[PDB]
Formats: structure tokens, C-alpha cells, sequence
């Protein structure tokens, strides 16, 4: 591992999102940004806020900067509108290095901010052509790399505990980490393997098979890219276009017939739960996803557990059960590959080169039977064919 002063740096959970602490103006004012490669506008609270115990003070930075422009971004879930600026950032535990960046300072807020996240802002890693107003917003990495010689790739290892952390416990357990420029071999076993980025907006991929359990979805590929595929820390389910949905659920069920299991579990709404120790991990399927490899009519594939698709959550009477959320949801914009999904991966997005790679985490929660993979190479032919073209 080559980048210690990196890694460790980020806290949070799958379900409220992964933060990493940042400074922002003259002098510093330190603030935990989520950590999203699904949007591409860095904004912080700048106004008081019933979930925020702290926010970025305009007033209080000499190196501030006025845009005199409004900016509004509606994300699915909830959306914010702010005032644009920009000033001076920093990350802590990252590159050592100041650059001026854009900055949306949130004034209004609509089921954005999450109750006990303990995040105060929002970092979207993507690029500039879905950045709001429009592509002229330069997104916060595309100043980094402009502004100094940090290598144009930065990787995600998102750490899953495997069970339920208390508000107590997520504020002093590591999350995983966040290299900036660079990839850290400490963090990941086996080999990585690359994925091209189809088009640089979302970081969009191509999946070109799926199994549960080594069985063939069978779908035309093009269903599993309708209408897209892409990589999102800020997502935290699987979530799958709705006919691949349909198809899924069928069959998981059908792997994981020896138990039944309540309609609002699989809607992902209600929990489930065993007897401390218990559950049943061996009666749930592995999920496999393989990717468009770099190579001509080549692909590979990662392989993730139900340790990592069924999400720990506290049993509504706190008791001593293990209990769970089913964490694959249906879409309506295409497949989105999750923090659940990244959990099992240490993922390195290559800017650079143009490309996703994946390779197991040495973080990833697994039994003694069974482990994530990534494996390859596999033969496959017009993979061309499995992106959608609108
Ligand atoms: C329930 C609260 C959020 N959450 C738990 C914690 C992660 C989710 O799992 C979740 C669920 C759904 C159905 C959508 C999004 C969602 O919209 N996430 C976006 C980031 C985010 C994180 C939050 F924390 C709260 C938020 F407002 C928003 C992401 O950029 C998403 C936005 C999408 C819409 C978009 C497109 C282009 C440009 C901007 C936004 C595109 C895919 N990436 C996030």
C-alpha cells in the first residue's frame, strides 16, 4: 500500500452514505462531504438546517468568491437550491494540496440532508456533462487535476461492517477509503480486472450477462442497459431496470425457495430477521455481473454474496436478532450499481484511461463458504450490441 495518508479516510454506511472530511475557505472550515461518483456538483449546506450542527459560513472566508448565479440540482431522490461560488478547498487526508473550486452554497434543501449521516455537503465525482446549470460548471476533480499534478484517477474501497453500527459506532469505525491519484494494492486481494466507460457523464459501463447462482437471467443483454448502466456511491441498492428487476426477484426466490419471505421484503421496504448467529446466508444465491472487458469480445465478471445485497439493519426492538433489508430495488433510468454493490469491490475509476476497474475488497463481509470475485477472462461476442442507443 503506497498511499497510507489516504487510506482509512472515509466513514459512513451503505444506507445513509460514505463522507470524507474536506476544508473549504480562508481560514479552513472543515465539513464531511458525501462521497458521489453519480453526480457532478460539489455543493455544501450554507444555511442553518434542523440535520446539519454545522455549515459553510460565506461571510467568514476572505478567499470567497461571488458566481452571482442561482443553481438548482433535482437529484431522484431529494434536491437542493443553492448560490454559486467558488474558494479554496483542501481534503485532509488526501493530496496535499489547496485548489479553487466551484461551490454551490445550499440555501433550501428537500429531502436531502439525512437525519445522523453526519454529512454537511455532497462531492459528485462524474463529469462536467450532467453538472448543473450546464457542462460550463467545471466539477470539483476536473480543478483538481486542471491545478496540480494529481494523476487524473482517484478509487473507492467501501467498507461495510457486515451489521448494524449504533450513532456511536459509525462515528469512530473506518469506513473505507478514498485514493486520490492512485490505487493502493493494500486494499484489494486477486486481480483487477477493466471496464470501458461507454461515455464520460455518469460513469457508464456495459453488463453483458447476469447469473443468480450460475444460471442464466437469459435476457437480451440490452435489458440489463435500458436506459444505462452506471457506478453511484450516492445510490445505496442495487437497482435494476424494471423487466431485469422482475426477472431477478423470480429468481432469487426461486434459489432461496426452502424460506418464504413477506412481499414488502422483496419490495425492500420491510426487514427481516434470525436468531442471533443465524442466518441462513447458504440458502440465498451469489449474484454475478459480467462487464465488457478491454479486450475484443472479451468480458469479465464480479460476483457479489447476500452478504452484500441483503442490508444490516437494527431490529425495531433493538433485540439480539440479525436482521436485514433486501437492498435491489426496481428502476426506471436504468441499472445503478450501488454502495451495496461497491461494498464487495475495491473500484478504480481511471479517468485517465477510461475505464472502471474491479477487483475483490480486502473489506468485503463474506463467510467461510463462500467470497466475492472477480474473474475472467470469458469469451463474448457483440458486446457492442448490449448498450442502448435512445
Ligand atoms: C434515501 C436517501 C438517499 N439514499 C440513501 C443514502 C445514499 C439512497 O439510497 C438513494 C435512493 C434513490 C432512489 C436515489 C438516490 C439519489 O438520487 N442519489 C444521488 C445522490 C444523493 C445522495 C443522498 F444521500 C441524498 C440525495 F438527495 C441524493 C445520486 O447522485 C444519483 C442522482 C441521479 C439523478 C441525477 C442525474 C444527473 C445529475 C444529478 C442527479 C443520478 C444517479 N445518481 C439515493
Amino acid at each position: 500500500g503506497s498511499f497510507v495518508e489516504m487510506v482509512d479516510n472515509l466513514r459512513g454506511k451503505s444506507g445513509q452514505g460514505y463522507y470524507v472530511e474536506m476544508t473549504v475557505g480562508s481560514p479552513p472550515q472543515t465539513l464531511n462531504i458525501l462521497v458521489d461518483t453519480g453526480s457532478s456538483n460539489f455543493a455544501v449546506g450554507a444555511a442553518p438546517h434542523p440535520f446539519l450542527h454545522r455549515y459553510y459560513q460565506r461571510q467568514l472566508s476572505s478567499t470567497y468568491r461571488d458566481l452571482r448565479k442561482g443553481v438548482y440540482v433535482p437529484y431522484t431522490q431529494g434536491k437542493w437550491e443553492g448560490e454559486l461560488g467558488t474558494d479554496l478547498v483542501s481534503i485532509p487526508h488526501g493530496p496535499n494540496v489547496t485548489v479553487r473550486a466551484n461551490i454551490a452554497a445550499i440555501t433550501e434543501s428537500d429531502k436531502f440532508f439525512i437525519n445522523g449521516s453526519n454529512w454537511e455537503g455532497i462531492l459528485g465525482l462524474a463529469y462536467a456533462e450532467i453538472a448543473r446549470p450546464d457542462d460550463s460548471l467545471e466539477p470539483f476533480f476536473d480543478s483538481l487535476v486542471k491545478q496540480t499534478h494529481v494523476p487524473n484517477l482517484f478509487s473507492l474501497q467501501l467498507c461495510g461492517a457486515g451489521f448494524p453500527l449504533n450513532q456511536s459506532e459509525v462515528l469512530a469505525s473506518v469506513g473505507g477509503s478514498m485514493i486520490i491519484g492512485g490505487i493502493d494494492h493494500s486494499l484489494y486481494t486477486g486481480s483487477l480486472w477493466y471496464t470501458p466507460i461507454r461515455r464520460e457523464w455518469y460513469y457508464e459501463v456495459i453488463i453483458v450477462r447476469v447469473e443468480i447462482n450460475g444460471q442464466d437471467l437469459k435476457m437480451d443483454c440490452k435489458e440489463y442497459n435500458y436506459d444505462k448502466s452506471i457506478v453511484d456511491s450516492g445510490t445505496t441498492n442495487l437497482r435494476l431496470p424494471k423487466k431485469v428487476f422482475e426477472a431477478a426477484v423470480k429468481s432469487i426466490k426461486a434459489a432461496s425457495s426452502t424460506e418464504k419471505f413477506p412481499d414488502g421484503f422483496w419490495l425492500g421496504e420491510q426487514l427481516v430477521c434470525w436468531q442471533a448467529g443465524t442466518t441462513p446466508w447458504n440458502i440465498f444465491p451469489v449474484i454475478s455481473l459480467y462487464l465488457m472487458g478491454e479486450v475484443t469480445n472479451q468480458s469479465f465478471r464480479i460476483t457479489i454474496l447476500p452478504q452484500q445485497y441483503l442490508r444490516p439493519v437494527e431490529d425495531v426492538a433493538t433485540s439480539q436478532d440479525d436482521c436485514y433489508k433486501f437492498a435491489i430495488s426496481q428502476s426506471s433510468t436504468g441499472t445503478v450499481m450501488g454502495a451495496v454493490i461497491m461494498e464487495g469491490f475495491y473500484v478504480v475509476f481511471d479517468r485517465a484511461r477510461k475505464r472502471i476497474g474491479f477487483a475483490v475488497s480486502a473489506c468485503h463481509v463474506h463467510d467461510e463458504f463462500r467470497t466475492a470475485a472477480v474473474e475472467g477472462p470469458f469469451v463474448t461476442l457483440d458486446m457492442e450490441d448490449c448498450g442502448y442507443n435512445i
